[PDB]
């Protein structure tokens, strides 16, 4: 009767979402899938530069790893169409690798006999993207394939939506700030992907570069839909985001404490409010969605024109990884 | 012989601006003042963690130091009232302690016998703020006090001026996303200054800040002083800097391309252009006080509404340091 | 009901006490002396770049803060003197401001009404240098002030005492690969004591420089004084080190597991014992004052002459501030 | 005469030479092969995050890119044995891609039509490891297949050889503080040689590791193979090392003096000495393969025992960089 979920690809996000399943009661890990060696897969679940030791045992045995007691089978399949999804019973995968990020693409686990699969990046195809406490609504549970939206797209969207509900949206700009990741550079290299930008060394560079929330985010509030844009610059801390986003908005005699309220009324599970004068570091491990900062807004007024600012806080790795359980386990509670 | 330039602080910018000083034939400093042994002064302008070494040789002696042959004479001094700028001859005084940010503070060094003090830094009080080559023609050259304005001042300024000479500015919000500076801590420590954020690991976090960009624009350029606001991300990079500006504009059918040709058209010393894809590092060093970066222009249109971003490098360091070295020479001129 | 403890100096080593202090029944800091504001106080009592979130409810009051409704009462005295010890009843003031590291220039908090105090840092005069676990039985109960000796030296110590009690000790020489500390600087620039190294970006570079265990581990351990000696390399990582310690020995046919078996058996509460290739990261906020890793030890033999090397990790803050606090509650114990 | 160089593998050592080259007489690069775009191979060598800008025009043209007004071949061939050396009548390939490091595996090039190959990397198999102006008199002029060695090793060699010439080594253990590399990983990653300690955040961490210069020593100066000993602790710097040697040697009234001395008077274009306290960032771009620090000099004495030790500053870049270009250099001019 515990939900079973198989992950594809344990790197940051597939790691730190089997380290939150084990937190949560009715969701179980039977499988993972990965190109490397179990020893090394136990070892990066147990130790973790920057969200700490895993608490619990874990220990390598002949077919996976054991962990507090349950064994967990490992495959190292590189067709997710060969995973023996059906064999084991998964009810959802979540496919963390980056290479079945589009629908027709990511039916292979269905293929290979997982009942729905859960994208953790924004997808391509006929799926819906859900940002968990603005949208998963929308999951009527038909639907085999979804996708998780981005880390900075979960920042974005609850702010989004108060001040598309409240003051109405005109337009606006976004960038965040934001952490280095996995597939930077860590000396000046040939991309993969041809990025000039995300060739050069991560932790050594101010790096501009492209959000996957620029388009993401209308899939998710349709009625804003090619109203925002934006991007990043990548800079060197190695987890820990923070997403600014200057709006032009309909009413036009908003002021920084009716910015502020509107937010903390919002406040919930995955969005939160603080009007501390917190940093980056600070946001590590936590697991809202977004961290609505008050102490940053921002209201700019010459004569009857207004800018306003604003700016959430994140962790790129855990904020966006509760998200994408939270949604997990909706998705698969009907 | 020459401008003779006396150096107050020798921090970043005053050992850069010496060093600056180097790189610029008939420019010379005779004189430096700060609270730490020859020593310390002669090993900290030879080496550099960001810039680099010192090439030319440096070589401490009684009075003071010898660079590359020439004496500069060096004292201990806690106050600027006290310097003996009037036996030593100085033109103009490099205030870069951050101490004497004031136009009545600054006129000590005048008392003492300079002719003229330009601060590097914002300052307040009866005193023109110039950023070369978009406002030093202001200089009738009747000054004594001068204010260089800030890093974030001085790559700001040439883009905004294009902006609302071309299209018409109404009104923009400007993010720096910034090195982390000196004042900043090493570790989570009381500050100074009381600032709880300028109190954190300076190298370990994204931390928000105000900016002097903010306040000292609109002195720069006068026909926007109101319209523009923003602040700082402090991150971990220890020199190298990006200025996001998002703007309103009076005209409303405004493309990449207008923007972009436009900032090109403004080329000069002080303001490069670029279409490269480069990151921070590739300005460490970088001379010019501003680099618009073409890769970077976006425009937002919904309906006949229209936002547009733009945004530019410096070196807050060298960039910052070149300008005010300019402006030094255009003032003694 | 309490030790009553009053912190001075509310640095890395003075905010992280507090916080070990909240998980040790029997201890309470009833005083904290540092030249800032409590808003200041409260706020870096609350975050933590490196250790993450202070879990409790923290609030400012005038002329202290409350933590979980305790009352700590605030103050800015440079001269220690001048503190009002007598009025609150000081046990141990613990000294972490790095300004009274001299036996006599300490006694200040004992004219002031303190019953003992607890240098965090070696020190100079007449007082016992005191590494937990490896010598703090030499305490009778009759001192009034102590030193904590430093970080490294309580890595070096428990390590050292297991090489010379073992195997005889002939002569050492110590390099601790050590995380950057507050009093370097930010950025190149004057260094308040006139060292060069000190003088420069600490997060740009690797930093020779001197440490405290070559002159505090004879005090420690008397009977090897003078066999030891060494430095630092100080590198950009903001806590987490590694003393690695190389050695003549009187046995001469040393091995590996020898080596690695005899500090196994010394493992305790201070000293810890580990296989796993773990590296800097993992040992943030970790309570060992020092975890020696068997995969480190090295023995080179040509002829009959060896060379024999050993590594050990330590929390530069949390196992120096956990030996310290450890220090304390023996030293109000007595 | 110009020596016509092609460079496999466009990293960071490849497109260092390139850099190196154009300031050396007698050699041009006119070939590179790289598994990418011309557009990133253009962009990679113009700019460069430790080392600045190069200094001169770099255009995109057909066949690879203009440099100077110089056209430079570009390949994006992943099989050597076919690269078109025998076409383009390349006198030497620097091997820097990290996959030919065998004498066997290296002979492609030469089945290709190169001349001569210097691998940028310690190298099995029947050739000679060289380090300029330690061992490269021992080039003959009828090698095919050469190895440069190692950046420590280049570090290493004229140490101890001066300290084995002047003083007699009896045996030795090494620690390099070692800048990160390109190839370990920007986040906690599964590590593609299965090493658990590489595959952690390089920017986070001290990182424990081996290292090329213990291999590589014997074959260099072949009277102490089997003397020396010792491994890395990759650190936070992105370039920039340090390579600490602990010493026993045959006489045994060793000073302070008498060793700096010793190095001053070995002192070469390949060998400096300072006695400025300086740090890593200092030693970034610069061309000596070592460059030796008295102000680190150590002799630990108790009776009649000495250990000794020293330190030797690399870019382990641009001094690797540099040291192999004068041995190409050397290797063409026999």
């Amino acid at each position: 009767m515990a939900v079973k979920v198989a992950i594809n690809g344990f790197g940051r996000i597939g790691r730190l979402a089997f380290r939150r399943i084990q937190e949560v009661e009715g969701l179980e890990v039977v499988a993972v899938n990965d190109l490397t060696d179990d020893d090394m897969l136990a070892h990066l679940l147990k130790y973790d530069t920057m969200q700490g030791r895993f608490t619990g045992e874990v220990e390598v045995v002949d077919g996976g790893f054991r962990v507090n007691g349950k064994e967990v089978k490992s495959f190292s399949e590189p067709d997710a169409s060969k995973l023996p999804w059906k064999d084991l019973n998964i009810d959802v995968v979540l496919e963390c690798t980056g290479f079945y990020t589009d629908k027709d693409k990511a039916q292979a686990h269905i293929e290979a006999g997982a009942k729905k699969v859960l994208i953790s990046a924004p997808a391509t195809g006929d799926l819906k993207t859900i940002v968990f406490n603005t949208n998963h609504q929308e999951l009527d549970g038909s639907e085999t394939v979804v996708s998780g939206a981005s880390c900075t797209t979960n920042s974005l969207a609850p702010v989004a939506k108060v001040l598309n509900d409240d003051f109405g949206l005109v337009e606006g700009l976004m960038t965040t700030i934001h952490a280095y990741t996995g597939d930077q550079n860590t000396q000046d290299a040939p991309h993969r992907k041809g990025d000039k930008r995300r060739a050069r060394a991560a932790a050594e560079n101010i790096i501009p570069n492209s959000t996957g929330a620029a388009k993401a985010i209308g899939k998710v509030i349709p009625e804003i839909d090619g109203k925002l844009d934006g991007g990043a610059q990548r800079v060197p801390v190695a987890t820990g985001s923070l997403t600014e986003l200057t709006v032009v908005l309909e009413k036009q005699d908003v002021t920084v404490e009716q910015v502020n309220e509107a937010m903390k009324n919002a406040s919930n599970e995955s969005f939160g409010y603080t009007e501390d004068e917190i940093v980056s570091s600070d946001v590590v491990g936590m697991t809202y969605g977004s961290l609505f900062d008050a102490t940053q807004t921002r209201v700019m007024s010459v004569g009857d024109r207004q800018l306003v600012k604003v700016a959430a806080w994140y962790d790129n790795e855990m904020s966006y990884t509760a998200q994408l359980v939270r949604t997990l386990a909706y998705l698969a509670e009907l």
